[PDB]
């Protein structure tokens, strides 16, 4: 059922730095994840241009933002290309190793955490607001998996069942207890307006 993996050392160190470096501009996590989602949607679109059957598992290309005050969760769902088990495990499809170095080198020379996305590792900016991240993904080529990590150097992957998605990725952010501003409709609206207002795909902010 549950496999447990070690992050490579460079990723564990990055994560450790994201969780530990004093940095109040936490709101950028949302832009980085919406922008990962948009990238994932570009990919399935581009692929469906010459094989229209890949849109068989869902034709709308969109992004949903779902807050839940009770679970203390913010979920970013896209119907993008999804990941296979191999992608998930290879740093969620990322070049996280050479990226984390390129990035940590950009810090050294006067970059700040907000540029993380420039090096292909914007994903880990979720750990600015989340104590645990869960990623549920389904790629046409594979079944549905759950990836999960509360940092500490390891992640798990299991196959996921019960709420099939069809195609795409859900990043479920289990928020730190002082970061519940990001469950607020006004707050989420403002951030999207401010950081993602020209995204190629509809974004729908769910109501509670
Ligand atoms: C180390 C962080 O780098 C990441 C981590 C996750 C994503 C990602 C995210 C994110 N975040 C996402 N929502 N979907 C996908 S699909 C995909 C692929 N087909 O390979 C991804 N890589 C991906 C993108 C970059």
């Amino acid at each position: 059922e549950v496999e447990t993996f070690a992050f490579q050392a460079e990723i564990a160190q990055l994560m450790s730095l994201i969780i530990n470096t004093f940095y109040s501009n936490k709101e950028i996590f949302l832009r980085e994840l919406i922008s990962n989602s948009s990238d994932a949607l570009d990919k399935i679109r581009y692929e469906s241009l010459t094989d229209p059957s890949k849109l068989d598992s869902g034709k709308e290309l969109h992004i949903n933002l779902i807050p839940n005050k009770q679970d203390r969760t913010l979920t970013i769902v896209d119907t993008g290309i999804g990941m296979t088990k191999a992608d998930l495990i290879n740093n969620l499809g990322t070049i996280a190793k050479s990226g984390t170095k390129a990035f940590m080198e950009a810090l050294q020379a006067g970059a700040d955490i907000s540029m993380i996305g420039q090096f292909g590792v914007g994903f880990y900016s979720a750990y600015l607001v989340a104590e645990k991240v869960t990623v549920i993904t389904k790629h046409n080529d594979d079944e549905q998996y759950a990836w999960e990590s509360s940092a500490g150097g390891s992640f798990t992957v299991r196959t996921d069942t019960g709420e099939p998605m069809g195609r795409g990725t859900k990043v479920i952010l289990h928020l730190k207890e002082d970061q519940t501003e990001y469950l607020e409709e006004r707050r989420i609206k403002e951030i999207v307006k401010k950081h993602s207002q020209f995204i190629g795909y509809p974004i729908t902010l769910f109501v509670e």
